């Protein structure tokens, strides 16, 4: 039930990113007269039938997410050179620039980032209650998108057989703050997410970039693999922090060295839920 959109119909193809997962480009869609973003891989070898009906399948499975906070694939841009997934444009970029970029926004008030991690909760909720359920497994600031009222869309769920396709079309790597320790030697683990999402949630209140001062990845790899995690004390987590002893449980149940003592993203909206209604 995926329509496909023939490359015509995607004009003024501003390059914006790369990485793993292929090239990042904003468009105007020449019928719906709205800009878009296309994450498109330029395939180098010619690619085998069986391939090709691989790629497509996963993106009709990741069609299937229909959700608020979700962004929806829009329709698959599918050429004998070019795959594209064509969804909705997000005007103000993402998590990563609204918490870093410190001079373009010197203040963001409590209840917009606790609105935020609401609400990446409730699409990571969303994506583990379809059947089959539908694992993120890349979540990380730069996913989640921020729409022009600063609402979450969560994007590049699910992108699996898509990122072994960008593997192949080769012959760098994205960032592994965000990833448990389990996955660094190569997995169908639900609780990939809440790991995170946890990183992600220290991030947010914190306002501070995850390990810093360790500037070799793979010295980030050996100390989260020894249980080592972003520091959690005055100076990183302020007093003042509303809720800050509720949330740091959920940091910490949350990036848990043990998976099994990780929680589901129900607990995490139910252990939420009353620190929202303060807003």
């Amino acid at each position: 039930a995926l329509p496909t959109i023939p490359y015509h119909k995607l004009a003024d193809l501003r390059y914006l990113s790369r990485g793993a997962s292929g090239t990042v480009s904003s468009a105007r869609h020449a019928d719906w007269r709205v800009q878009v973003a296309v994450r498109h891989l330029h395939i180098h070898t010619p690619l085998l039938d069986s391939e090709r009906k691989d790629v497509l399948r996963e993106a009709e499975i990741l069609h299937k997410a229909r959700f608020s906070y979700i962004l929806p694939i829009l329709g698959i841009c599918n050429e004998p050179e070019f795959l594209g997934i064509v969804t909705e444009y997000m005007p103000n970029g993402s998590l990563n620039e609204l918490l870093h970029r410190k001079t373009e926004y010197p203040d963001v008030a409590w209840p917009l980032r606790f609105r935020i991690l609401h609400e990446i909760a409730l699409g990571v909720n969303y994506l583990h209650n379809m059947t089959p359920p539908l694992l993120h497994h890349d979540l990380k600031t730069q996913n989640i998108l921020l729409d022009n009222e600063f609402h979450v869309k969560i994007a590049d769920f699910g992108l699996s057989k898509w990122r072994m396709m960008s593997l192949s079309q080769s012959r760098e790597g994205g960032t592994i703050i965000y990833m448990p320790p389990e996955n660094y030697e190569p997995r169908a683990s639900i609780k990939h997410d809440i790991y995170s999402y946890a990183v992600i949630t220290w991030e947010v209140l914190s306002r501070k970039q995850p390990f810093e001062d360790v500037t070799n990845p793979l010295q980030i790899m050996y100390s989260v693999s020894q249980g080592h995690r972003p520091v959690i004390n005055e100076e990183s987590l302020p007093y003042d922090i509303p809720h800050r002893a509720r949330m740091i449980s959920l940091i910490e149940s949350g990036w848990a060295q043990n998976p099994d003592e990780r929680p589901s993203f129900l607990k995490c909206l139910i252990e939420l839920e009353p620190v929202l209604r303060t807003f």
